[PDB]
């Protein structure tokens, strides 16, 4: 039906990605949905558990990914973290938009189960202020949109335009209203 | 190679004001796009002024610039030639500058023929939304890239505005721009 919109936000580890999703979850004219993260690290003072991360143990996650529960994961430094399946299924089903925060590799992931997800790329400053670029531009390759974090409000700016325009697609609108 | 200007494509049925809504978008000081200024062939009407609103032309003058193949585009509309004519478009595209069509259904169609990549969106009429009419209208939207209902004058230009500037934005053009500045670095 009218299912929500999987909105995949990216960039290098760095970049400013959680700031400028922060400011977009501020905006009131919008209401996004967030796809709370599974990890094996250890939970630290002021988490909680199922808000900050849901925390598992290793071997928990690993037959979580055997049952192929992830759309995406990845391991840093000995430790996993990825997206649960079931909660953003769910959550698209019901009409709601949602928002993943991932890092940039795991598009190729999440696009093979989800290939008409908006997948947006968070550029750094630097590369309009201009060999470093070369990988960030190698990174764009796996993303629809690319907008520039020169600064949160104008970043988050665009992100909602992009969002918006997406509402607008014709194959959307049209198989609403075909559908009707 | 340079970077070329979008083409912005908006149409949709007879009345469901393209151009007051296009009429809205040139109002607006920050609007960055270039109006095509198209040809017909019906008669001035009190308020226009000839190279503003058209270009105004005989019949006989638009056929022989049919038979040149002077239009990327042309139409007849109740009895009367409309056409988008090809040279300010190339010229203004290849200036870096995005060009805006305000063209009728039939016009649209060849745009997309010749400028497959161009940006094409849908004015829907209100009454879509409120609830035979409407098949023959979803047909109509089927070569298009977005649908845009004139709820509002204000809000149509707002929502073109943002579908514009996310074009700006995609990925294949900001990629290739940044590849190409790497490239020239060397
Ligand atoms: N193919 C083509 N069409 C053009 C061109 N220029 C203008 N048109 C269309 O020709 C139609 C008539 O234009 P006008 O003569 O200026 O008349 P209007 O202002 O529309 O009032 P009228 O139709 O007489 O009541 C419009 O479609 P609507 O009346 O449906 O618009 P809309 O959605 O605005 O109704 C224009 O979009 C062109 O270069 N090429
Ligand atoms: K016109
Ligand atoms: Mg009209």
């Amino acid at each position: 039906n009218e299912k929500g919109l999987l909105i995949v936000l990216s960039g290098p580890s760095g970049v400013g990605k959680g700031t400028v999703r922060k400011r977009i979850f501020e905006d009131p004219s919008t209401s996004y949905k967030y796809s709370i993260s599974m990890t094996t690290r250890q939970m630290r003072e002021g988490e909680v558990d199922g808000v900050d991360y849901f925390f598992k143990t290793r071997d928990a996650f690993e037959a979580l990914i055997k049952d192929d529960q992830f759309i995406e994961y990845a391991e840093y430094v000995g430790n996993y973290y990825g997206t649960p399946v079931q909660y953003v299924k769910d959550t698209m089903d019901e009409g709601h938009d949602v928002f993943l925060e991932i890092e940039v590799e795991g598009a190729k992931q999440v696009r093979k189960k989800f290939p008409d997800a908006l997948f947006i790329f968070l550029a750094p400053p630097s590369l309009e202020h201009l060999n470093e670029a070369r990988k960030e531009v190698e990174m764009m390759n796996l993303y629809d949109y690319v907008v520039v974090n020169d600064e949160v409000e104008l970043a988050k700016n665009r992100i909602q335009c992009i969002v918006e325009a997406e509402h607008l697609k014709r194959e959307r609108v049209e198989a609403k209203y075909r559908k009707m």
